[PDB]
Formats: C-alpha cells, sequence, structure tokens
C-alpha cells in the first residue's frame, strides 16, 4: 500500500534500505519520508 515510495524515495538517489525505514519510521508518509531522507543525512550505517 506504500510500495510506491519505496521506489520514488529510492528514486531520490537513496538505498531501498533506507527508504523502507525511513517510509514506515515517519509512519509511511510522503511528505515526512522526504524529511526522514533530506533531512536526517546525519545518520552512518
Amino acid at each position: 500500500q506504500e510500495k510506491e515510495a519505496i521506489e520514488r524515495l529510492k528514486a531520490l538517489g537513496f538505498p531501498e534500505s533506507l527508504v523502507i525505514q525511513a517510509y514506515f519510521a515517519c509512519e509511511k508518509n510522503e511528505n515526512l519520508a522526504a524529511n526522514f531522507l533530506l533531512s536526517q543525512n546525519f545518520d552512518d550505517e
């Protein structure tokens, strides 16, 4: 139901591995995920 983002979040240029846990952590949210992906840079592994 949220897989439509798992490619749109990946297509931003990121790996699917962050995508999953950046969507689901942000409550499968488009806008909030493009904030966990693009604003939560400060993070290793």
